């Protein structure tokens, strides 16, 4: 059947080493595992077979007693290792104190499920899965290697450090790859990372299965250029084989895991397809004394290792004619000159196997010391070794590993460990070698980006969408994933509220530079320096000059008999009204203020009433005594009363009008009704003036001035009728107001004031 | 050691029935399972014993050979079942020829991983997970129940049938619940479903874990009203207990699975919490002969079943004083009047257990018939029973099961089956019972939508966001599952093109009522039917009538002595200028086209030159068949040359101008130059000719017309200076041009022709 190593002794420690390769996908039911392995097989077998002798020669460990082993073979298969463990326990149905757990995590789970039935403590050296840390189900399981939650954290840190966002994930079926990828998915998709799609594949699947997997991987080729591989060594070897077969020169950047580590048997003959890969390897410096013992081994003298002969044939293809394992398949015959020195690699996880066996030895030594402190041997109270006591002792056995540091088992039976971020690279032509470019110990990732990517043209950033943080362009995501977005800009009215939202601020406002925030529009008023305002104010100035000139001339010629027909105050109140009109034009052009707008309203109400009440008195009186001032002031006072009514109704306040979202101006609260009320008032005044104008328009005067009053009436009537479209049609509004009122003030002067003075001076 | 229920026979068939409960959390390491179970325990053990007795009593099935059994207790735990299986195969280290596998999928997997190493076919009556369908790892595993892929499909179909989207998910940790929820997640998020969060919990977890899980479930309570539970029975019982404790009486609609089924253990004493829950049960009719056998059992006689005394005491709390297993913990004593009839409920999976036993018996019978057809009974070639031959025989056996149908296994070792959609409801007063509301069969889901929710008010559909495609409101996804969209509308300018992008009508289009497709807003014309157009046309018509009357008067009085100072033609030329100006006014408002705006522009350009040139010529002459005609002609030639040069530089066409995106107007070709070149030319003319008219003032003429002319041309200059900013300021152009040109021509309709009509009239 399956041969087994032997080493008789007082206490027997079983072991489970993957001596042969996993059974091929066809021979699974026969459980006929395949070709031999050096590193995971013979090297570990000889490591145990020599560390037991190193312990035995040591009197400080297990004095006066002999430690023995029964090394079995697990073929990296749960089904095979279960049956080998059954062979372990058949004696309990020499007893076995414990085993050194199998390398595979799923195999370790399968073995533990049976070992805990017989209180047989199991120590593992590579079973890195998290699921084994649950002491409720796996009480008798311990390991000198940290869980792979730390490994998932390390990979998340790696992809963080390289801007990688849209990665792809492959993991082998089982419990190591499955739980590792679950943890990585958690701590990545939580923070910022994005897995394009998660894939699974058995290690021993056929070539076509890897072909299909690589087709699915190349489906996302342009963007997901990074593959996060929680994959055992053989899975990555299969992936490289598929990469070669279907013609890929290494478009991807494989991101390996503890399975890949820095093994040379996963990238032998397929180096060109793996250049640039980044792997994670547990730090374990090579054990010197094992190398010095192993390199001298020869197939003739080594007889306690039944798998050494077939391995020796397999390594140097040859035939051992003088030994029973002929294996005539190899044509040639090897001389007594082939040595293991040439192309010798000691695996990474050798310090772990040695440390695990040393942990078992120290647990047994502490048990012996505690149970029988006096007796320096096999005390009669410890001959039936109780499993539970040994496990309890093992849980707290701190010692010094062959590496040099101290080995402790925490509450979950793990042990602290660092990491060494390897990086496959092509140092020389036809020459590739794993190179160390980093570290990771308790959340810290030190990794120089110079040995890796000795340039700035690194791998294409595995990013779904390029950043678009340039002003208006935001990001939107339809239904695919939170990582791929189609950038779109929103209107200039709005600014980016967040990454995924841009909202416009209120009517009077504007987004800031680069749309970072929003700012109020700088409001502007009717500027003092501008062609139309300057023209208006100069017009007001010249009109004022003329008006006070007329008042002065009137005052100096106060009692001239020809003008002793109308009231002296009448052609003084008309001057006053024209003066308030000019003051209204002057005060219209200004920053709109409460007092200022009140001034505008009161002037617009009062000035037209003042001057034209004189006309009303004239046309009525020509048709008595001196009460014409009274009959004008009654109309003026009712005008003041109504204007106070609207003024109380519409108190003066300033609002920033919004003709458009771009522009804002500041005005006061004169509304359409509030401006049409005095406009209608003046229209009624003009209607009454016309209703009294006919006879005055026809009856001449001494200086035929009634005719000039008539044309002044017609001109002011037409300028008043045509005014409405200019003010309402145009958005300037204030300019129309000032120009119209100023012109209406001028026209009455130009027909009556000049002729009287002109004749008087002549 | 645990007790077993032996039975004589040359062929021995093992069994694993969960007689006792799962070991408690604090007692796992000691593997001491809890209380006894009736339905999943003693009922199944009695079923197996009686059915083996029936087979041994049947001569047509396995003649001349007696079937035995070695029933063992699995306590529903993986660890206990493993030591039971090791005890099964202890002889192989009378051999067992095949076990009737345990119920739980994880337990079945753990037992199978050990049994298949010894070629022992295992038939499971209730293992349902999809992992067991893989024949590369589970070669020696068959079942008489369909996998849970169909169950996940039925769950998804049920969820789809009630528009549940934002459902919550909980699954018992293990291999049944875990794989079930994996299938559900995959092939529900495939079609349309959503998952708020997926939780997991061991079925034996303490009250604290259940309390935390229920709090986490309430964390989505407002929207996640449906809980998808791929949960074992005890997990649902724990959830119901938690709901009872932390006051949740009817805030969830549990969607159970086969684990819940129609069990009364899960909802015993907790009916009020579980009302309305929907569970999926594997259809299996009751077996009446089993009921007849079982209801007659008494602890006095039943000595071949070691657990019957403990179960009898636990069912009717008592102590059997006449038996070794008194267990005086219970106070009272069992009188000889208690019978199993009262409250007896057969377990749902009773057809499947008997079917599994019959399947193993029929496989053994087929293998015996094939091995030794001549011999009727045991043969020498069969005495070392080979597991491979038995498995081959079982894989292709067909027989009539107790339900009356035919039992067969496919290439994966499963067996077809159909489900029933049970629903828990309050039948009456404090009387709760599992009711049947439909079945599922190979994608065919049938229900009774009136039996469950006998009203239009069903459960609040677990929807994260209400339908947001209302009118114009958009759909936007946030940083979570694309399931809870936020309702935002986009402006009336744009329309909802896609639920995640609503694009805008480009410049002159409008969205329809559905906001799916821009409507290309129709343009508006000059609005011939409107009061302002009516006034314009009436004014133009009256001016035309007056001009034609004046022309008729002139033609009749061709050479009257009064009109002799003025040139005969010259007055006719200004008449022509006026009537063509009125014609251009009348045509100014219509639908712009090459047949209209052509003559529009030529008329407006040419009118102000011909009339005004004739007028200035009249002034010059007063200042016969001479240079007057040629100077008017050359002035017209140069003005028309300017017009034609403009037309060459601005061909006639209509542009649909866009003052705002809201509205669109149409206007024929027009530029600033096209409206200022005639403006500038004519303005130079008015300046020069107004200087001329002021020079004329009052001079002897034909009845002193010079004063009339000077006054009218003063009005002409003032109106020309007046409304130019009106056109430059106001938005309206056509109507204002109409009115202005019409009344400005009216100004020159009087001065030339009021004296003529007055002279004729007088
Ligand atoms: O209505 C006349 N033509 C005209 C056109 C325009 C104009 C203004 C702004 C933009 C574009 C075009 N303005 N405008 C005008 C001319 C004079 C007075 C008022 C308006 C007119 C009236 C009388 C005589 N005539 O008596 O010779 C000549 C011409
Ligand atoms: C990308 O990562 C590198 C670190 O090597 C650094 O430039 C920075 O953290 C990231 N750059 C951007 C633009 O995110
Ligand atoms: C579920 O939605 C469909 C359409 O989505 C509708 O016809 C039906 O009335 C809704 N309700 C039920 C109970 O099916
Ligand atoms: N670390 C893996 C085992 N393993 O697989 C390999 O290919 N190398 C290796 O160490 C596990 O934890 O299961
Ligand atoms: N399909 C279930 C079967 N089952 O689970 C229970 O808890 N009861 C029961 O019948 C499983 O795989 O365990």
């Amino acid at each position: 059947r399956r041969v087994v190593a032997h080493m008789p002794g007082d206490i027997i420690i079983g072991a489970l080493f993957s001596v042969h390769h996993q059974p091929t996908v066809d021979k699974v039911h026969e459980r006929k595992c395949g070709a031999v392995r050096e590193q995971y097989g013979i090297q570990r077998v000889e490591a145990m077979l020599h560390t037991l002798e190193r312990i035995n020669s040591d009197p400080t460990l297990l004095p006066n007693i002999t430690l023995g082993c029964e090394i079995r073979d697990s073929c990296w298969h749960s089904a095979v290792a279960l049956e080998q463990s059954i062979e372990f326990i058949r004696d309990s149905l020499k007893p076995i104190v414990g085993v050194i757990g199998p390398g595979s995590s799923s195999v370790a789970i399968q073995v533990q499920n049976l070992l805990q039935l017989f209180n047989i403590p199991q120590i593992a050296y590579s079973a890195t899965s998290m699921d084994l840390s649950d002491k409720t189900l796996f009480k008798y399981f311990m390991r000198v290697v940290p869980s792979d939650a730390q490994q998932a954290r390390a990979m998340v840190d790696i992809v963080k450090r390289y801007n990688w966002t849209y990665v792809s994930a492959v993991h082998t079926e089982g419990n190591y790859g499955e739980s590792g990828m679950e943890a990585f998915k958690d701590m990545s998709a939580k923070e910022g990372i994005c897995i394009a799609h998660s894939y699974k594949i058995y290690s021993n699947a056929g070539e076509q299965s890897f072909d299909k997997l690589l087709k699915k991987l190349t489906s996302h080729l342009p963007k997901a250029r990074v593959v996060a591989c929680f994959c055992e060594g053989m899975t990555v070897r299969g992936l490289l084989m598929a990469m070669r077969r279907l013609g890929l020169a290494g478009e991807f950047l494989l991101l390996g895991s503890d399975g890949w580590a820095d093994r040379y048997d996963v990238t032998d003959g397929y180096q060109r397809e793996a250049v640039g890969g980044i792997t994670i390897k547990l730090q374990s410096p090579d054990v010197k004394w094992f190398d010095d013992y192993y390199l001298k081994l020869r197939p003739e003298t080594n007889l306690r290792n039944p798998w050494f002969q077939e391995f020796w044939q397999h390594r140097f293809q040859c035939r051992l004619e003088g030994f029973p394992q002929e294996n005539s398949k190899y044509n040639k015959t090897c001389n007594s000159s082939l040595t293991l020195k040439t192309h010798h690699v000691q695996d990474s996880k050798m310090g772990f196997v040695i440390n695990a066996i040393y942990s078992m030895a120290y647990g047994l030594h502490n048990m012996q010391m505690s149970l029988c402190p006096g007796y320096a041997g096999l005390c009669d109270a410890m001959k039936p070794i109780d499993g539970r006591k040994l496990l309890e002792s093992l849980m707290k056995t701190a010692f010094t590993g062959v590496s040099g540091d101290t080995i402790l088992f925490d509450e979950n039976g793990d042990s602290p460990g660092r990491y060494e971020i390897m990086n496959f690279k092509e140092m020389g032509k036809d020459y590739f070698d794993y190179i160390n470019v980093g570290s990771w110990d308790n959340g810290e990732l030190k990794m120089d980006d110079d040995e890796v990517w000795s340039k700035k043209s690194n791998i294409i950033r595995s990013v779904c969408s390029e950043p678009c943080e340039k002003g208006q362009i935001k990001v939107i995501r339809k239904g695919e994933v939170s990582c791929c977005w189609t950038c779109t800009p929103c209107k200039e009215n709005e600014y980016v509220f967040d990454e995924y939202t841009c909202k416009a601020c209120q009517l009077g406002s504007w987004p800031t530079d680069d749309l970072t925030g929003c700012d109020l529009i700088p409001v502007q008023y009717l500027r003092w320096g501008d062609p139309e305002p300057i023209a208006a104010v100069v017009f007001a100035c010249l009109g004022l000059l003329a008006t006070l000139f007329v008042t002065v001339v009137f005052i100096i010629y106060r009692d001239t008999p020809v003008v002793k027909s109308s009231s002296r105050e009448l052609c003084y109140i008309i001057l006053a009204g024209i003066c308030l009109g000019y003051l209204c034009t002057f005060c219209l052009i200004a920053k709109p203020k409460q007092i200022y707008c009140y001034l505008q309203r009161i002037g617009i109400g009062l000035s037209p009433a003042m001057s034209y009440s004189a006309l009303v008195t004239k046309t009525n009186r020509i048709a008595s005594a001196c009460a014409q001032l009274v009959i004008a002031f009654i109309l003026i006072c009712i005008q003041l009363g109504i204007i106070v009514a609207l003024f109380i109704m519409e108190p003066p306040d300033i609002m920033h009008d919004y003709p458009s979202i771009r522009e804002v101006y500041l005005i006061c609260n004169t509304t359409n009704l509030g401006v049409v009320a005095p406009l209608g008032y003046n229209g009624l005044l003009i209607l009454a003036c016309t209703f009294y104008a006919f006879k005055t328009r026809n009856v001449p005067a001494n200086f035929n001035e009634a005719k000039y009053i008539a044309f002044a009436m017609y001109t002011t009537c037409i300028i008043w009728l045509a005014f409405v479209p200019i003010y309402f049609g145009s958005n300037y509004k204030a300019i129309t107001m000032c120009f119209s009122v100023s012109l209406s003030a001028t026209v009455l002067l130009g027909c009556m004031f000049v002729p009287k003075v002109y004749i008087i001076l002549a």
